[PDB]
C-alpha cells in the first residue's frame, strides 16, 4: 500500500487499492506530468487528482470501475483497463482539454455525435467494443485510430476523419472496405487477424506508405489497387495468392511474406527500388535470373526454402544473406554477389563449399547445425572477421585455412580437432570453444592479439605457463575443468576469471594477477583461502555452492567492494576480515552466525542476508553508511530504532513476520522505507 516515484512518473502498488482521500500532497508534487494505478485499485478519483497531472496510465490489468465525471480540465491523456465501462454522460464529461483516450474493454455502447471530446487526437476502443460508428460520431481532427479484439462493424464514406493517418483494425474486424472510404491523410493502415475481403482500385489512398494485412487475408492483389506512396507491405499468415507484374509499387523498399506464400515470382514483378525481402515459411518456389530487384541489400528465406540458385540470381547490390531451416543445395562459384558482407545459414545446411565460392567482401559467416564439410586453405576470404560454426562441425583446421584478418571465433558444440602452432589467426579478439572442446593448448598456438577466451563443459586439459596471451583480459573455463593454476601462467592484463563447477584446487599465491579485478568461483570449489593469495587490486568476489571454509585477518584485500558467499557458506567473521573498502556484502542462503561490533565496514551501503540468518542485531554492529538492509524469510528477530543506522534508505522484510520484526518500531514515524516481499 506504497507509492514508488520516478523523474516524471508516480507508480502505485500492483495491491494499492487506498481511498485516495490522504494522498492529495503528495500527488500536488509540482514535478509530476503522471500517475500509473495497478491491479487491485478500486477507489474514487473524480475531486482527488490536482490541476499538475497531464496523463493517467491505468495499465490493463485493471480491477478499477468508478463512475468518473470530473477528471482536472487540465488533462491531455488518459488510459483505461480491463474493467472499465462507460455510460455516455461519463464520456460527454471527459475534459475538453484531452488528446488521447483509450476506453475500457467492457465499453460497448453506441456513440453519437459530439460525445467524444472534440479536439481529440489519439483514440483506442477496448477488446468488448462491437457497436456502429456513423458520420459526425469520431472527432474531425482525430490522427490515431485502434479498434479492439471484438469490433465487426461496416465502415462508409465520410466517416473516418479527413485528418487520420494511422488506422489500425483489431482480430474480428472483417468488413468490406470500399472507393473513398478511407482517408487521404492516412500514412498506415494495419489489417487484424480475420479481415479477409478484396481490396479493388482507389480504395486505399495515394498518401499510404505502410500496409500491414493479418492472419487470415488471402484476397489477390491486382494493377493500381496499392498506391505508388507505399514503401512497406507486410502480408500475413494465409496470404498465398500469385502476384503478377505491375500490381507492387516502383516505391517500395521493405516486403515482408507470411508462412503460406509458395507461389513462382517471375521478371518485372518484383519493383528494382525494394532494398529487403524477409520471405514466409513456406517459400520454397525457383528464383530465376533476372527476378530480384537491382538495389536489393537484404534478403531473407524462410523455413521450408530449398531451391538451387544458379549464376546471376542474386543481386550485386545485396550486403545480407541469411538462409533458412531447410536450404540444402550446392553453392558453386560465381553465386554469391561481390558485395555481400553477411551469411548465415539454416539447420540442414551441409554442402561443400570450395575455393572460389564465398565473395572476398564477406565478413560476418554463420554456419547452422548440420555445416560439417573439411574447409581448406584460400576458402574462406581475406575479408572475414566473424566465424561462428555450429553444433555438428567437427572437422580438422589445418595452418592457413582461418584468414589474416579474422577477430571472432566461435567454435560449435561437437568441435573437438586439435589447435598447432599456426592455426588461429595473429590479430584474433575473441574466441570461444564449444561443448566437446577437450585437446591439448601448448605455447605459441593462441594468438598475442587475443582478450575475449571462453571455454565449454568438456575441456579439462592442462594450461602451463606463457601458454594464454600477454593481452589477454578475460577468461571463462568450463564445467569440467579442474586442473591446478600455477605461478607463472595467468596473464599480467586478465581483469576477468570465471571458474568452472568442477574446479576445486588450492590457490598459491603468486598465481592470480594483480591487474585481475573480478573473481568468480563455481560450484564446487572448497579449499582454504590464506594471505597474499587474491590480488591487491581484486574488488569482485564470487563464491560458488559449495565453498564453506573459515576466512581469517588479512585474506580478501583492501581494494574488495563487491563480496558475495554462496549456498553452504555458514562460518563465523571477526574483527577486520572484511575489507575497509566492502560496500556491497552478499550473504548465502543457509549462512546463519552471531554479527559483533566492528565486524561489517562502517562504509558498507548495501548489506543482504539469505534465508536461514535469524541472530539478533545487537546496537554498533550495523555500518554507519549502511542504506540498504535485506534480511531472508527465515529472520525473526525484533529490531529497534536505535539499532539500525540513522542513513538507511530501505529495509526488506518478509511480509508474515512484519509484526514480529517491527514490534518495537512505530512506522508512522520512520525515516526510511520498509519494501516486503512474500511467498
Amino acid at each position: 500500500e506504497k507509492y514508488t516515484i520516478k523523474e516524471t512518473i508516480l507508480t502505485f502498488n500492483n495491491e494499492f487499492n487506498d481511498p485516495l482521500d490522504k494522498y492529495y500532497k503528495i500527488l500536488s508534487n509540482p514535478k509530476i506530468d503522471t500517475i500509473e494505478f495497478g491491479e487491485k485499485f478500486n477507489q474514487e478519483i473524480d475531486h482527488l487528482i490536482p490541476s499538475n497531472i497531464k496523463v493517467i496510465k491505468f495499465g490493463w490489468t485493471s480491477e478499477f470501475n468508478k463512475d468518473v465525471n470530473f477528471l482536472t480540465e487540465s488533462l491531455t491523456e488518459i488510459y483505461y483497463g480491463i474493467y472499465k465501462n462507460h455510460s455516455l454522460e461519463e464520456l460527454q464529461n471527459l475534459p475538453k482539454s484531452l488528446l488521447k483516450l483509450k476506453l475500457g474493454d467492457v465499453f460497448n455502447q453506441e456513440i453519437v455525435e459530439n460525445v467524444l471530446p472534440g479536439g481529440l487526437t489519439h483514440l483506442t476502443f477496448g477488446e468488448e467494443f462491437n457497436q456502429k460508428i456513423v458520420e459526425n460520431v469520431l472527432p474531425g481532427g482525430l490522427t490515431h485510430l485502434t479498434f479492439g479484439e471484438e469490433f465487426n462493424q461496416k465502415i462508409v464514406e465520410n466517416v473516418l476523419p479527413n485528418s487520420l493517418t494511422h488506422l489500425s483494425f483489431g482480430d474480428c474486424f472483417n468488413q468490406k472496405i470500399t472507393e473513398n472510404v478511407l482517408p487521404n491523410s492516412l500514412t498506415y493502415l494495419e489489417f487484424g487477424r480475420n479481415f479477409n475481403q478484396k481490396i479493388t482500385e482507389n480504395v486505399l489512398p495515394n498518401s499510404l506508405t505502410h500496409l500491414t494485412f493479418g492472419w487470415y487475408f488471402n484476397q489477390q492483389i491486382t494493377e493500381n489497387v496499392l498506391p505508388n506512396s507505399l514503401t512497406y507491405l507486410e502480408f500475413g499468415r494465409n496470404f498465398n495468392q500469385q502476384i503478377t507484374e505491375n500490381v507492387l509499387p516502383n516505391s517500395l523498399t521493405y516486403l515482408e511474406f507470411g508462412r503460406n506464400f509458395n507461389q513462382q515470382i517471375t521478371e518485372n514483378v518484383l519493383p528494382n527500388s525494394l532494398t529487403h525481402i524477409t520471405f514466409g515459411n513456406n517459400f520454397n518456389q525457383i528464383i530465376t535470373e533476372n527476378v530480384l530487384p537491382n538495389s536489393l541489400t537484404h534478403l531473407t528465406f524462410g523455413n521450408n526454402f530449398n531451391q538451387i540458385i544458379t549464376e546471376n540470381v542474386l543481386p550485386n547490390s545485396l550486403t545480407h544473406l541469411t538462409f533458412g531451416d531447410d536450404f540444402n543445395q550446392i553453392i558453386t562459384e560465381n553465386v554469391l554477389p561481390n558485395s555481400l558482407t553477411h551469411l548465415t545459414f539454416g539447420d540442414d545446411f551441409n554442402q561443400i563449399i570450395t575455393e572460389n565460392v564465398l565473395p572476398n567482401s564477406l565478413t560476418h559467416l554463420t554456419f547452422g547445425d548440420d555445416f560439417n564439410q573439411i574447409i581448406t586453405e584460400n576458402v574462406l576470404p581475406n575479408s572475414l572477421v566473424h566465424l561462428s560454426f555450429g553444433c555438428e562441425f567437427n572437422q580438422e583446421i589445418a595452418e592457413k585455412v582461418l584468414p589474416n584478418s579474422l577477430t571472432y571465433l566461435e567454435l560449435g558444440h561437437n568441435f573437438n580437432q586439435k589447435i598447432i602452432e599456426n592455426v588461429l589467426p595473429n590479430g584474433l579478439v575473441h574466441l570461444s570453444f564449444g561443448c566437446k572442446f577437450n585437446q591439448e593448448i601448448v605455447e605459441n598456438v593462441l594468438p598475442d592479439s587475443l582478450t575475449h577466451l571462453s571455454f565449454g563443459h568438456c575441456f579439462n586439459q592442462k594450461i602451463t605457463e606463457n601458454v594464454l596471451p600477454n593481452s589477454l583480459t578475460y577468461l571463462e573455463l568450463g564445467h569440467n575443468f579442474n586442473q591446478k593454476i600455477i605461478e607463472n601462467v595467468l596473464p599480467d592484463r586478465l581483469t576477468y576469471l570465471e571458474l568452472g563447477h568442477d574446479f576445486n584446487q588450492k590457490i598459491m599465491e603468486n598465481v592470480l594477477p594483480n591487474s585481475l579485478t573480478h573473481l568468480i568461483f563455481g560450484t564446487s570449489f572448497n579449499q582454504n583461502l590464506t594471505e597474499n593469495v587474491l590480488p591487491n587490486s581484486l574488488t569482485h568476489l564470487t563464491f560458488g555452492t559449495c565453498f564453506n571454509q573459515k576466512i581469517i585477518e588479512n585474506v580478501l584485500p583492501n581494494s574488495l567492494t563487491h563480496l558475495e558467499f554462496g549456498p553452504k557458506f555458514n562460518q563465523k567473521i571477526t574483527e577486520n576480515v572484511l575489507p575497509n573498502s566492502l560496500t556491497h556484502l552478499t550473504f548465502g542462503t543457509s549462512f546463519n552466525q552471531k554479527i559483533t561490533e566492528n565486524v561489517l565496514p562502517n562504509g558498507l551501503t548495501y548489506l543482504t542476508f539469505g534465508l536461514r540468518f535469524n541472530q539478533k542485531i545487537t546496537e554498533n554492529v550495523l555500518p554507519c553508511s549502511l542504506t540498504h538492509l535485506t534480511f531472508g524469510w527465515y529472520f525473526n528477530q525484533e529490531l529497534t530504532e536505535n539499532v539500525l543506522p540513522d542513513t538507511l534508505k530501505v529495509l526488506k522484510i518478509y511480509y508474515g513476520n512484519k509484526d514480529i520484526i517491527l514490534k518495537n518500531i512505530d512506522t508512522s514515524k520512520i525515516k526510511f522505507k520498509i519494501e516486503y516481499f512474500n511467498k
